């Protein structure tokens, strides 16, 4: 159950998210919890675990940068982080939010929240079940969501490589900074779109 | 004159080029040579520096693989080369190849020279007339090198940031590795699209 990982029941936990987050991202955080499970079941990863990182993964996405900056502080991460915002805070920093929230405490979920956004070089299969799980959820419809859900239905490692390019062309085409950690994530997984 | 920084003249180099370089490559560093001179008095560059650098950015186009893993070992370069390919050796490793044809000394030519592909975090105003120059000049005809241009004629670091984000736009969209060199330049000017 949920309660072997966190401080409270599922239940109790989707009044506490209810709270924290508009409907549209609770919404979402229910369909990477399910979009999460199915991706475990494919590629052999926990079911549980997938699922409750799934559900958890956008759990800081509505703290404002002034809580983040303390939580940079406070728990003495990388000084970096200031340069950045949202997009890099609410998993490489809302991580200790959730822990202080819920007393979660298992590094594996912990890390997979962490790099959900950004990625890393090296990925557990948990990790990449989350980072892939949060773009082909259900209610996404961006065009191209397609290709997205046929990659992952065959290929984790390509699911991971094929998000992570889309992530880097929108970004430049933006105009966008980009994390260098997204990049480490980039070139070692672009070789699986060969 | 060019006898100050190399080994010939400007005649006896284009001689010497023409061995080396396809026809349209050495057109292309015709290009370069006079949009660098162009671009160097816009933006108070040495022009004659600017000139040499822009004909011999692309000089080392044409050497093998192998030629640049024996110029790594040799002149013990960062490791980590040997993972890349031409596109990041024929300026960061190339160089080597033209100090030792030309015997040139000037370390303002030879860096803008070695960064012309990738860039740099840290960039000279010759090193960005070097950069942008290659991506400006008149026998180029991308879509959107009028765009390029017209920049170019007003911000030497806006043309940067504008050329490295579609360099970074692009890759991405052909699913290539980015050399994190690259990045730090797209990172570094981004902000100048604003
Ligand atoms: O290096 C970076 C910098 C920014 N973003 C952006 O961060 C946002 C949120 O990404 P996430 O995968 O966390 O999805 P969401 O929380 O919106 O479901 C997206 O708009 C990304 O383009 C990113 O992915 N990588
Ligand atoms: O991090 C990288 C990796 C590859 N390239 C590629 O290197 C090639 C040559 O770039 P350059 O600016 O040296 O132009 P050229 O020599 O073709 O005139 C282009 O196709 C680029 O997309 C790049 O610019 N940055
Ligand atoms: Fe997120
Ligand atoms: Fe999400
Ligand atoms: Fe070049
Ligand atoms: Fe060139």
């Amino acid at each position: 159950s949920y309660q072997d990982y966190i401080n409270c029941s599922r239940e109790a936990l989707l009044e506490k998210m209810a709270e924290l987050l508009p409907e549209k991202r609770l919404t979402h955080c229910l369909g990477v919890e399910r979009a999460a499970m199915e991706l475990a079941q494919r590629f052999g990863v926990d079911v549980e675990k997938a699922s409750l990182a799934g559900l958890l993964h956008d759990y800081a996405k509505k703290l404002s940068d002034q809580e983040f900056l303390v939580l940079i502080d406070r728990y003495q991460l990388d000084p970096d982080l200031k340069n950045w915002g949202n997009n890099v805070w609410h998993g490489m920093v809302g991580i200790y939010k959730i822990q202080e929230d819920l007393d979660l405490h298992d590094s594996e979920i912990l890390r997979a929240i962490e790099i959900h956004t950004v990625g890393a070089g090296q990925m557990t299969d948990l990790d990449k079940v989350i980072y892939v799980a949060d773009y082909i959820e259900h209610n996404r419809a961006f065009p191209g969501v397609d290709v997205a859900r046929e990659i992952a239905s065959l290929s984790l490692n390509k699911a991971v490589a094929y998000e992570t390019a889309r992530t880097v062309e929108y970004l430049a085409h933006q105009g966008f900074p980009i994390y260098p950690q997204t990049l480490e994530t980039y070139n070692a997984f672009v070789h699986y779109l060969k």
